[PDB]
């Protein structure tokens, strides 16, 4: 078994997207997010679900809020968090801005660290290994890999923000059983 170390995206996010109401109903939080989720692999054999939703930051144009979670259904406890060369002291969520043709210009984490202003953008990820041995310390052990979202100022094989559909998904990761 060898554990999952990258997943590639590429697809689009549809820049017409309505921004999250107020008081928002549950056709109204569908409507607004776009959700996806592509199975990923621990150094233990066992498949993980990988998840991110993406909704618009409301009041910055050319920005998405993305949420990413392992294993939705145990959330709380695979204490899932991201970020740009961490993921200490962050969140689980980060802001993807694009420029003004639709093509990835950056992420910024939750603690502000934020992507190169050119080349390859990797979001680092971990989250807990539920029911593995904890470590020598007692804490428990995690599961370390990147997200792949393209190279800045591109379409290829990278995401992007235009004026179509959302097809946002993962295409590959590495890790199998």
């Amino acid at each position: 078994a060898k554990a999952t170390t990258s997943v590639n995206y590429a697809s689009n996010l549809d820049k017409r997207l309505p921004e999250l109401p107020e008081g928002a109903n549950r056709a109204q939080i569908l409507e607004s997010t776009w959700s996806t989720e592509f199975k990923v692999y621990d150094s233990f054999g066992e498949a993980h679900e990988l998840q991110i939703d993406f909704a618009r930051v409301p009041g910055e144009v050319n920005a998405w809020r993305a949420t990413v979670n392992v294993d939705p259904t145990n959330a709380d406890a695979t204490a899932t968090r991201v970020g740009i060369g961490t993921t200490d002291g962050v969140q689980n969520s980060f802001i993807v801005r694009f420029d003004n043709n639709g093509h990835l210009a950056s992420v910024t984490d939750t603690a502000g660290n934020v992507t190169s202003p050119a080349g390859q953008v990797l979001v680092q990820i971990s989250y807990n290994v539920v029911g593995a041995n904890p470590d020598e310390a007692g804490a428990p052990t995690r599961h370390t890999f990147d997200v792949n979202l393209g190279e800045i100022g591109t379409s290829k094989n990278t995401i992007t923000q235009f004026s179509d559909k959302s097809t946002t998904k993962a295409y590959e990761q590495d890790g199998y059983t």
